[PDB]
């Protein structure tokens, strides 16, 4: 209801990289409905290309609570947690990932550069 219409707001603002606007809607969204798996799911993005990868990350862990089926996600996870150097989540995260979607040509590439990375 309303909880849609922050939701439908943020998601706009996200689309034209306004991430501090879409960030307080979908907040407010998440507020009145905290079970929108992808508002956690965008809200996570929306920090994440901010460079908040802290943040990014809990609001990632929280989608796919929500929504384990979301390769996508874990993908971004597994993105969030290579950006902090934190590369055996990262690894861990991708393989969920591509799990789910094989065809992830990007994990794959981040997954086996981690394992260089930590070696
Ligand atoms: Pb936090
Ligand atoms: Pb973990």
């Amino acid at each position: 209801n309303s909880a849609e219409a922050w939701y439908n707001l943020g998601n706009a603002y996200y689309k034209q990289g306004d991430y501090d606007e879409a960030i307080e809607y979908y907040q407010k969204a998440l507020e009145l409905d905290p079970n929108n798996a992808e508002a956690w799911y965008n809200l996570g993005n929306a920090y994440y290309k901010q460079g908040d990868y802290d943040e990014a990350i809990e609001y990632y862990q929280k989608a796919l609570e929500l929504d384990p089926n979301n390769a996508e996600a874990w993908y971004n996870l597994g993105n969030a947690y290579y950006k902090q150097g934190d590369y055996d989540e990262a690894i861990e995260y991708y393989q969920k990932a591509l799990e789910l979607d094989p065809n992830n040509a990007e994990a794959k590439q981040n997954l086996g550069n981690a394992k260089q990375k930590q070696g």
